[PDB]
């Protein structure tokens, strides 16, 4: 099939919307949208603090752009920067935080995946990451 | 596991996000995005046109958001807007013959550079994920 309802682009792109969307309503009462509740994960991961550089790899945006998130996140207590290399700390209230925002975004994930078996879900992890993080660009 | 990276939103935002990206940019010749480019190929897919409402469906908008991106591509000469000749009452946005032929180019476009992220994957794999994200984004009733 041809249609475009059919087509796996469309459809990752219509469903990464639709979370992106449901996320970003759920996080409202945290104060936080989805990349700065990313950043904030990626911080929370580690004890000392995560390279900035990696966090823009991981969440395929240039570092320029996570700039202005740590900014976001640093005017609420939530991490620290630190040090060319730049470095981004959680704090104990970002971590606290993060705990309460992460219980949202789960929530808001049973409610689309709901009926889809853990297998299936560990299929698309995986088939994910293989597109997000591939061992080489070919 | 408590990493962004095994978040299947994240994931699906991640990648999601990504082929949004690629499609505006192999668009550009086309002088299409993504929103345009999506009712362009839905008014196609139908001889005599496509309503609104079932466009805004299938985008997952507003009918009210889809009246500019049928403006944009109406002042292109890309489609008309017409009437249902078997319900008069029933509006249809309709491709015009430039309107295919632009669809055509941009669809093998938009087809090349998906296959970037989607040709290595094995077919037994897509098929599942393909049929997983419309039972999320297209749910279907009792029969
Ligand atoms: C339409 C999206 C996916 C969602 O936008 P949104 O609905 O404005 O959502 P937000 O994340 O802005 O806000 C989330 C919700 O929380 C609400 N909200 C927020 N902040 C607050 C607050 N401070 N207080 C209270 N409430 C609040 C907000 O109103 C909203 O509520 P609700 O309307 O009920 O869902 C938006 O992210 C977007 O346009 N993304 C870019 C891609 C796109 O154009 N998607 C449209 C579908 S078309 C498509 O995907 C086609 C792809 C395609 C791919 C490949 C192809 O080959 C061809 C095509
Ligand atoms: C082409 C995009 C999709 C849109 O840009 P644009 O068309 O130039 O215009 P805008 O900058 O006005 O953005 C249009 C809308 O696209 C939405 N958007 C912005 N990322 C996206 C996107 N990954 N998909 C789907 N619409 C998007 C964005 O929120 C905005 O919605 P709205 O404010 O309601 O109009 C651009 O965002 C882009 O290239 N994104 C690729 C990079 C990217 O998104 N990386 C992932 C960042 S981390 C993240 O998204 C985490 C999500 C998350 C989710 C669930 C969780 O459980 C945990 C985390
Ligand atoms: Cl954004
Ligand atoms: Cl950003
Ligand atoms: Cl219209
Ligand atoms: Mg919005
Ligand atoms: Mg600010």
């Amino acid at each position: 099939s041809q249609a475009l309802s059919d087509d796996i682009g469309f459809l990752l792109s219509r469903v990464g919307g639709m979370v992106l969307g449901a996320v970003n309503k759920a996080l409202v009462p945290t104060g936080l949208r989805v990349r700065s509740y990313s950043v904030l994960v990626l911080a929370c991961e580690q004890a000392e603090g995560v390279n900035q550089r990696g966090v823009a790899a991981t969440m395929g945006l240039d570092p320029s752009q996570i700039v202005g998130l740590v900014d976001e996140l640093e005017e609420r207590g939530l991490v620290v920067r630190t040090l060319r290399n730049k470095l981004i700390a959680a704090t104990e209230e970002g971590r606290r935080l993060r705990d309460d925002a992460k219980a949202r975004v789960d929530a808001a994930h049973g409610r689309y995946f709901e009926g889809i078996p853990d297998t299936v879900v560990n299929q698309m992890r995986d088939t994910l990451q293989s597109i997000a993080f591939p061992t080489f660009v070919e």
